């Protein structure tokens, strides 16, 4: 999954980017999923574990994001333009 | 649809958070798939289109991420810890 | 994917075409998806970001489809008959 | 099915636009698929059948697209920035 | 998923042309069912006519395909003989 | 079964026609698939089981299709105009 | 589909078993699907067809399950223990 | 999930038949997968674990299938004819 | 299913660990599905086979995990911190 | 979404168990996927991230499974049984 072109036609660099990105996407999905489960959960202990797991995947996502940012000038530009501001995003 | 719990059991703010995450996920996927296609592409004009679109999707991602950041203090703490650093992320 | 035949049995031409159509299908799907999220969205700022991404995806779609017609005369004709007209599409 | 938000939370014209877009995606897929089968086909008679369906689906697409165009001015603005031109698209 | 459940390299050109024909038929048929459901659910009249128009030609697309199947499948042919254009109960 | 619009927004007539088409599309898939397994099969006894069930599915398909055309004047018309003929089916 | 390890890592035997088990799974799903479509069907003629196709496919299941037994001693044991008995299954 | 019609339109005993069939299909899949895995496996201890589970799922399948036959006389007629037999299952 | 990198690119070891993990996942999925079926079932006999199959799959699961614990000192560490405890699993 | 039966037919306790199990399956998938990416990765910095994330997902998993143990006596049994032992697991 994620490979839309045969791997052997892709450079190792493109494949590492693929790895980081699909990993980031999966981390984000896990944030989303844990978060819905927290909201729907009844059992307090389970709810805490889910909110906990959820918040670690945020660290995972950030780490992958930063690795992407060091390898990708066009992305680094965009993260500079929007991240850590207070102005309207729109 | 990415909705793993029935929608009627999730609040407006959870649902918006979901709209944002999945939108971000789809944008990153676009970047990845566009990158793969750019690498594999033969027609030079097509190639220029795919790379143009890939770099725009980067903009969409940045925007969605920042909105997530502004109402997610836990995500915020982490991005401030790693974004724009020079040190070994994990190593 | 989107490849129903082994990639190695198709020409660079059929594959560049494939690249083009699949990208356009994904840009269209995103228009549609952002449209739905815009309608159902609550937070004004998110709705604005969702609308801004969606419309930008419209530019992508349009650029990809120009590439298609410029090397597809069977399609460039269809667009010629229907696009930018007043006539009942029927 | 391609509905990512509950059907009851979407207006009728959002749902018509969805029906138009998904239909257009399907036809486009058809063109792409038929193109692959054409390229990879052996039997000459099956081959002719496939290519016919294909160029026919091109019509269906053109149809849906103009219908989308009537209804979406942002989209109209864009097709009129790019269609039937001669200048490098991004390039 | 290509509808190939066995490696292509282990199937003859014939089996592969047949598969091309069947999977193409399945696809036209689906678009019929889909367009059908979309016609019924549709609200906008002009969209509706287009959806109906696409659907009927996909019926032509379908019929060409199953004829091609017939001419190169004695077992299928026989069965279409037995039941098509008929009026006795189907049991 | 494979429904792109909510069941409650679809008449019983459109829903039976859907039950008919999807069943047909399954039967046809089981044909294409048994045919692949037949070509790939090593064991003789299994070969025969596979081919047996394959030819029978063609009846099931037959059959369901007759049912369709009886309530689809447009599919009826496309059938008569391509089936059992010996002309080249595409230009 | 159904192959979770590369086909070139599997013996012809394992692959014929796989053929048999996936085909059995498919016949069974048909029966289930046909049974739902009967439970839900409105037109009578279609119903008879659906039930007809359904019951034929149970044969296809039995034929495959037999094939499996003759070459799976461990499966041959378990079927001897439970099938055609009047004793309770579990507790 | 294997429900092709809305659950609200199926009777309870159809839903129970569905539960049986789908669980049987899952147990049969686990047999197939564990078989493929045993064939490909490298570590001896893991191998034995995979082959263990595989055999027990064969039991799980036999139980379920006894349950289906005892309330589907049509599955019975066909089971009685083919199970434990010498005759070539097909020809 | 399971393989996101070409198999030719992964070691026998990584691929055995993949075989163990995906097996464990399938067996846990079997438990969840049987559990849901047990809850929704309206026939006592079927219910009993459902519930039976479901409790044996717990054992399959358990064997598979033990095999993982042995080969993965990282997984062993985490299992020892939390398994058979009484304190809150979390609140962070 | 992992629900095989409508959620309105499942108790809160079956749904929490579902929430636990599926979360546990996802964290295990993560381990597996990270393992494969580690093996295939080229860039050493990314690699350290992947293995970091991977080993943290192991804790997530341990946690969930400790939760399941605490309310599944048949599970808090196989685990007392097999876990932290040196016996041959199967045969």
């Amino acid at each position: 999954d994620g490979y839309f072109e045969p791997t052997q036609e892709l450079s190792d660099e493109t494949r590492d980017m693929h790895r980081a990105i699909i990993s980031l996407r999966e981390e984000l999905e896990a944030v989303d999923l844990y978060n819905q489960r927290v909201n729907a959960c009844k059992d307090k202990e389970l709810k805490a574990i889910l909110a906990h797991n959820r918040d670690e995947e945020k660290e995972h996502a950030a780490m992958l994001l930063e690795w992407i940012r060091r390898c990708d000038p066009a992305f680094d530009k965009e993260l500079k333009d929007y991240l850590f501001t207070n102005k309207p995003i729109a």
